[PDB]
């Protein structure tokens, strides 16, 4: 089972989009790239931030789509394909609405599950890639979904997410040597503390 290489976090890119719960992905990604001492750096030919470095003795790429979340397999896609890495061997953190902040899941496969970013990258990938789905809550109608994703949590549901990021953090060693299966369980079991 192959060993994830290709680390991407989905969000928009400025500061008024920094904090919202759409760019969960973004958190996830940039909190990885610290823990490990690696560099986001403007990468315009794939229209993203990324980066490059040793974690946990794998060499792991790291991209942050600056596409607006919409457009995002507009980096995604020839970022993966320019350096030749399998769908296989991507893990995508994401904002997910079905999820209450505090719960993260590890999923392969699939589909976009209405997610905005993942629609406008299974099309040209196709679905096996690897998902970190970072629970952001739902607001409670269809009409207000916009405005929660394109908002910030308040501070206690921000608590909750940001320590199920931590959590997924810990896992990554597993995730970078190709232990999926034991990553699924252990990401999946957390519950807050």
């Amino acid at each position: 089972m192959s060993n994830i290489s290709l680390i991407v976090g989905l969000g928009n890119p400025g500061s008024e989009y920094a904090q919202t719960r759409h760019n969960a992905g973004f958190w996830f990604v940039e909190q990885l790239a610290d823990k490990y001492g690696i560099t986001l750096k403007n990468d315009p030919k794939f229209h993203g931030i990324s980066g490059r470095g040793n974690i946990e003795g794998h060499d792991v790429r790291l991209l942050l789509p600056m596409t607006y979340m919409n457009r995002s397999g507009q980096s995604v896609v020839p970022f993966s394909k320019f350096y030749q890495i399998a769908p296989e061997a991507i893990l995508i953190a994401h904002d997910e609405l079905d999820m209450n902040p505090g719960v993260i899941r590890l999923k392969t496969g699939g589909g976009h599950g209405g997610h905005n970013g993942l629609r406008d990258i299974v099309p040209h990938i196709g679905p096996n890639f690897h998902r970190l789905r970072i629970g952001i809550g739902h607001p409670g109608s269809k009409e207000r979904v916009s405005g929660h994703v394109l908002g910030k949590a308040p501070s206690n549901e921000q608590s909750l997410m940001d320590g199920a990021i931590d959590h997924a953090l810990s896992k990554v060693k597993l995730l970078v040597q190709g232990q999926v299966p034991q990553a699924m369980n252990q990401i999946n079991a957390y519950k807050p503390a």
